[PDB]
């Protein structure tokens, strides 16, 4: 596009596969991006000759909106509240005018901020002004839920799309993805915005600033415009990068337009977010006529979550959707929110898919990508008042007469009881007893670990803890003058370190400060962070819960990444013969209260733990005496253990309820403490606890309640065939009920429906509202599955979206780079069209790679070379004269990735350097006669490589602090004695061998550092970071890292492509089909990762956990390095003593390590090699084992042989080979070791040098 094509022409061709990429062009393009004014982006958009198919009616009511005033009021407690009109949910930001409340900005006369007068008038308690300030502040907060200005993302899209269709190297044809003239989201963006600016020279409807927003002073501007615009941009990019059906995309825009047309965008999106999934995913195959699905076997023990692929299951009518119909509800929702045309259009299209195949799952995926991806926002006041207000309705309470007299704070549940609580009790009692009986529980190291779990940089309600203690004349050290963020639990630990349990006890009842975090397609999550003393006392609860989840049930301990959400389980559960019910418990925290659960759980633990903990303190808490009115009449003083003493103090808090301090920053005058029985989300127990009750109640239902409430033979059979150990997987409030079918097909839908209704009624008995879904679909941990195929949900990963719950300003450049790289990796995992996605990312990165630096009137610029992004993981499109698109997005990160792409075109690079004057008489074992040193410096390859490795963020009372922390951790004398023994032992057997000895004595320093890096950076500090970056760019190098220089000595031969590991007609991941060549062939040739990645990697460490503050992978690395470096057994023993272990254990594990055959992944850590995040979804284990041959294609070579004592080389060598195979576009190929320049022996010594030199 002339304007665009004129300014980025050369760069546009370098990322389209037409021209080689070069830092000169990359950086020129970067300069061009930064010099582009916002209005120019809109002018560029004006040049696009949009097509009629990219247009649709834009509701005039989007622009003319009411005054915010009728949407708020002042309540009885003088809190600015949101006035409700559409219902209990209608509490978000309303769609109203905004210009009347702003004062023009000094320099940007066309933009304005909330009037200083209104705010000050609000600070002065005026009611009308408080309301206007609230609305103004919350509208802004809504507009800030993005990573950066939308104009950056649009400009990047224009620049990358000007490259036109992309030629697929494998399919050997150009893609047929429509050009921007057909992009309805973009057309809307341009039109809506143009209509708003009107005659104004400024085209941007609002400006996204570092801490706030300014709105274009147009009477046509609305508080709903930013969210609307943000959705459009995402949809614009996804249509070009995921190849989304343009027609499905228009439906999505329609929905957003309707949201802006309503009285509240966020609210409208919340009420209609189910449209696309319900009418596609949840209504597929009413008529199944064919296609294939996975046939997996769930290996034993089912708890390993390991699966094996056995082939494909031919689909027929026998498998058509049998679950309840949702047509009625689906159409009702549409009719009610003015979207029936969209519902019906979606229903009509869905019924046309009578075969389950790539085409159909892609259809679902596409549809599901259209849902708004905004991070919903509302004031903290509103979140508090809605999420902490109502308790659960216990329909069948525990009889009052079923409790004994008190034993301190608790009451025992009689065994006479008829309550079903009876079972909840036994289970926790049992677990507590076995937990407490474990010898490890009484190991000082174990207790240090439990005491360190909550010693972090995160807040722990510091202010309130200091006040509760102040009220009893217990003043904590201030550490006046220490450069650390005081509002951290690490700081809290330091303050409490030398105080007895008895002095801080009262803090257990102190207020809890509320936090907040916004979510996509969901209402705000509240964050109630307990303080150190509260977390300490919660240990018994947490431990018993872990014991249950570890020994008594089938449960996930997943994070937020797709790589750790046991994808394999979903495939299995959703694959016909099998069926899965998605069971969930809504309002979980508010349902785990004292009346039923907590009073029972506290008692069961307090009693089940009695004998094992008899006369000992625990984690710092002393034993004591409690009032005993247990047995009727008699009343004595009863001795209890430390562990019991904890439960004793915890019960008081649980029983009393929690006090949440709410400081609504967005609502002037909204400061208050709110009491509620709703469970804390920031307790070490929360998740594990909820997981334990989930499985316990489900178990009780399958064993007792259910069977006793029906005589239906079939329902009794179904129930009896299920077990929480084999058919029910849970985590927190989410659960998956997996019903293995049979040869005779799947279990009767009606029989399942009956047994689900029983579950529903059963929950009402103890206050749980089960959110059960039976729809032929599987849902668990936010991943969606149908017929064994994963459906990535693109709407949940907003490209421009970003969660900003507070008013603090965004992190300083270049933190945005990490976020952009994160956006890129989401695309890889979500399976976007690889070429279009790669090209786009390059444009996006380039658009953020340049930042203006100020140094006292000296205007300069920080510039990250294109090579820094390669290092971070972004694959090259074409360089050094190579063919285009030969590099896959599965190229590893850092050194391993650098090694991979370089090895792929090494000869080419050499040939290119000479052809361009980079020649020397000096011959290189890697680049021959190529003057690589002068080449890599001139094209900033070394600079980018080294710049990519710098931090992207600024960085007597000292002895006192570190010492306090030290006392906290080294509380128990036995632990210290262990570490010291290790130290004097390290001198004799380990010192000199390695210099990276991990040690408990390090924790205090690691913690101090953490409390420091948590504080806010100073202006000067930011400068030092920039200067560090500029220094690295100005310096000239002569080599890469020592490890990379060593890998480059290794050469390979790529041979025969691998045979398919799975059927080519089999849909595993929607979007990953024959139309997405690289990802598809990789999936097919390599094969999917069929085991939980947590369970897999948990097998690559000698020790699962350690003190919070040390790295388990680091300890595992130190041990393995000492072994490799020839150190003696006693040296590993010394290392293990320094990390808290007992001599007996130390000597044993150490002796075990000396003789163990370490697997590829675990041993590879000796040189810091890690399995790439992007590979986690594929069967990398198989690649290392059977597809990276270390015996040259034609036999043994002198240089390839592995020296007798260097068998550990094979591990490292496997990673290098796999690196090249995965980085090469197309099918995974068998790679064969061809050469090692100086031979294996010389190579091993080279790595040993690196090993012993670390931290020197
Ligand atoms: C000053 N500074 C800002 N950020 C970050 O910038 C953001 C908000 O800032 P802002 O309004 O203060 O920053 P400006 O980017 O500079 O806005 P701006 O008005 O954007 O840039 C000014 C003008 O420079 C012009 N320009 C850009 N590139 C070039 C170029 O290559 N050559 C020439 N001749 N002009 C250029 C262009 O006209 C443009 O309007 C913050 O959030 C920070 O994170 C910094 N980050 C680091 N590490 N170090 C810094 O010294 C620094
Ligand atoms: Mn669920």
């Amino acid at each position: 596009s002339s304007m665009i094509l004129t300014q980025f022409g050369p760069f546009i061709e370098s990322i389209s596969g037409i021209t080689d990429q070069s830092n000169d062009v990359f950086e020129d393009a970067a300069k061009a991006f930064s010099m582009f004014t916002r209005s120019d982006v809109y002018k560029a958009l004006d040049e696009i000759p949009f097509s009629d198919d990219a247009m649709l009616p834009i509701p005039p009511t989007i622009y003319t909106k009411p005054s915010h005033d009728s949407y708020y009021y002042i309540d009885a407690l003088n809190r600015v509240r949101r006035k409700t009109y559409q219902g209990p949910d209608d509490v978000y930001v309303p769609n109203c005018s905004i210009v009347e409340l702003l004062e023009p900005h000094e320099t940007l006369t066309s933009y304005g901020r909330l009037s200083e007068a209104i705010e000050n008038r609000a600070k002065d308690g005026d009611s009308q002004a408080r309301i206007a300030t609230t609305y103004g502040r919350i509208a802004e907060s809504q507009a800030r839920q993005i990573k950066a200005p939308l104009e950056k993302f649009v400009l990047a899209l224009l620049v990358a799309e000007a490259g036109g269709s992309l030629y697929d190297p494998v399919l050997q044809k150009y893609d047929e993805i429509p050009d921007l003239s057909h992009n309805c989201p973009l057309w809307c963006f341009r039109e809506i915005c143009r209509h708003i600016s009107g005659p104004l020279p400024d085209r941007a409807p609002y400006l996204y600033l570092s801490a706030g927003v300014f709105w274009l002073m147009s009477p046509r501007m609305t508080s709903a415009i930013p969210p609307l615009l943000s959705d459009l941009v995402n949809l614009a990019i996804l249509q070009q990068t995921a190849g989304l059906d343009p027609s499905l995309v228009k439906l999505g825009v329609q929905i957003c337009l309707h949201a802006a047309a309503s009285s509240s965008y966020s609210w409208f999106i919340l009420k209609t977010k189910s449209i696309f999934p319900q009418n596609t995913l949840h209504s597929m195959y009413e008529s199944l006529e064919g296609g294939y699905c996975p046939n997996l076997e769930w290996l034993e023990p089912r708890s390993d979550y390991k699966f094996m692929y056995m082939g494909v299951m031919p689909l027929s009518a026998k498998y058509a959707r049998s679950a309840p119909s949702n047509d009625k509800k689906a159409r009702e929702l549409g009719e009610k929110y003015g979207l029936s045309s969209v519902v019906g259009e979606l229903r009509k299209r869905t019924k046309t898919y009578v075969k389950h195949d790539f085409a159909s799952v892609r259809y679902i995926r596409d549809a599901m990508a259209c849902t708004s991806g905004i991070f919903l926002v509302r004031t903290p006041t509103e979140t508090v008042l809605q999420e902490y207000t109502q308790s659960p309705e216990i329909k069948v309470p525990i009889p009052q007469k079923d409790w004994t007299g008190p034993i301190g704070e608790i009451r025992i549940l009689k065994d006479t009881t008829s309550s079903i609580a009876r079972y909840l009790y036994r289970t926790w009692y049992l677990a507590a007893a076995r937990m407490a009986a474990q010898p490890r529980t009484w190991d000082p190291l174990f207790q240090a670990i439990m005491r360190s779990q909550y010693v972090t940089a995160r807040g722990g309600s510091g202010a309130a803890l200091r006040e509760s203690l102040y009220a009893i004349n217990v003043s904590l050290p201030d550490f006046k003058g220490l450069p650390v963020k005081a509002a951290t639990k690490i700081f809290q630990a330091a303050q409490l370190a030398n105080l007895p349990f008895s002095h801080t006890s009262v803090a257990i009842l102190a207020d809890t400060s509320m936090g907040l975090r916004n979510q996509v397609q969901r209402r705000p999550r509240s964050i109630m962070p307990l303080n150190v003393p509260q977390q300490q006392v919660s240990a018994p609860h947490t431990l018993t819960a872990d014991y249950i989840n570890y020994h008594m049930n089938l449960s996930p301990t997943s994070g937020s990444a797709v790589i750790e959400k046991v994808i394999p389980l979903g495939v299995y559960a959703s694959s016909p013969p099998n069926q899965s019910i998605n069971i969930d418990i809504s309002a979980c925290d508010a349902s785990i209260t004292w009346d039923f659960f907590l009073s029972v759980i506290m008692a069961a633990i307090h009693e089940g733990v009695a004998s094992s903990s008899i006369g000992k303190p625990f984690m710092g808490v002393p034993a004591s005496i409690v009032n005993d009115e247990s047995v009727v009449g008699v009343r004595a003083a009863r001795p209890i253990s430390g562990m019991q003493n904890m439960i004793q103090h915890l019960s008081k808090l649980y029983k009393r309820g929690f006090s949440y301090r709410v400081n609504d920053s967005f609502s002037p005058g909204n400061d208050f403490t709110h009491m509620t029985t709703t469970f804390p989300s920031g307790s070490t127990a929360t998740s594990t606890e909820h997981t334990a009750n989930n499985s316990t109640m489900m178990e009780t239902f399958l064993t007792v309640w259910g069977p006793e409430h029906t005589d239906d033979p079939d329902v009794l059979r179904l129930m009896k065939s299920l077990t929480i150990q084999r058919n029910y997987v849970c985590q927190g409030d989410d659960g998956l009920m997996i019903i293995d079918g049979t040869t005779a097909g799947k279990v009767n839908s009606e029989t399942i429906q009956n047994d689900l209704e029983l579950i529903s009624k059963y929950g009402e008995e103890f206050g749980w509202k089960y959110d059960i879904a039976y729809d032929g679909t599987a849902e668990y941990l936010k991943l969606y599955f149908i017929f064994g195929c994963r459906i990535p949900n693109l709407s949940r990963h907003p490209i421009v979206g970003k969660e900003r719950a507070n008013s603090s300003a965004e992190e300083p450049w270049p933190a945005i780079l990490d976020q952009i790289m994160g956006v890129f990796f989401n695309g890889v995992h979500d399976g976007l069209q690889w070429q279009r996605w790669i090209r786009y990312s390059w444009a996006l990165c380039c658009a953020f790679s340049r930042q203006r630096t100020m140094i006292g009137e000296s205007v300069g610029y920080l510039q990250y070379p294109m090579w820094s992004f390669v290092y971070w993981g972004l694959p090259l499109v074409k360089a050094f004269g190579s063919d285009p698109w030969i590099f896959s997005w599965y190229m590893p990160t850092g050194d391993l990735g650098m090694y991979s792409w370089i090895s792929l075109i090494r000869p080419l690079m050499t040939r290119w350097m000479v052809a361009n004057g980079y020649v020397t008489d000096r011959c290189s074992t890697v680049f021959g006669n190529a003057d690589y040193r002068r080449c890599f410096n001139e094209l900033k390859l070394y600079q980018g490589y080294y710049m990519a490795q710098l931090p992207r963020n600024p960085k007597e009372v000292r002895e006192q602090f570190t010492q306090a922390l030290s006392d906290y951790l080294m509380q128990n004398p036995e632990l210290k004695s262990r570490v010291l023994r290790g130290r004097s032992e390290w001198e004799k057997y380990g010192a000199g061998i390695i210099h990276n000895p991990p040690s408990l004595f390090d924790v205090p320093h690691k913690w101090y550092q953490g409390a420091q890096e948590a504080a806010i950076a100073t202006r000067e500090e930011l400068a030092e970071m920039d200067e560090t970056l500029m220094r690295a760019r100005r310096h000239s190098y002569s080599s890469f890292s020592k490890l990379l220089e060593a890998y480059l000595l290794v050469k390979w031969r790529m041979c025969e492509a691998r045979e398919p590991s799975v059927d080519l007609r089999l849909p595993l991941c929607a979007g990953i089909d024959p139309l997405n060549s690289d990802p598809f062939l990789k999936m097919v040739s390599v094969g999917p990762m069929l085991q939980s990645t947590r369970k897999y990697f948990a097998q690559t460490l000698f020790m699962a956990k350690t003190v919070s503050g040390l790295d388990v992978n680091a300890i595992d690395s130190a041990l393995l390095r000492l072994r490799t470096l020839g150190a003696d057994k006693k040296a590993l023993t010394a290392q293990l003593l320094m990390v808290g272990l007992q001599e007996s254990e130390a000597d044993a594990l150490a002796g075990k390590i000396m003789l163990q055959d370490v697997n590829t992944v675990q041993l590879a850590r000796v040189v810091n090699l890690a399995v790439p995040d992007t590979w986690m979804s594929l069967d990398f284990d198989s690649m290392f084992k059977h597809h990276v041959k270390l015996l040259p294609k034609d036999g043994r070579h002198l240089n390839t042989d592995i020296p007798p004592r260097m068998g550990w080389l094979r591990a490292i060598l496997r990673f290098l080979g796999a690196g090249m195979v995965m980085t090469a576009t197309g099918v995974a190929v068998d790679i064969y070791l061809e050469d090692i320049h100086g031979g294996g022996r010389s190579l091993g010594q080279r790595f040993m040098t690196w090993m012993r030199q670390e931290g020197r």
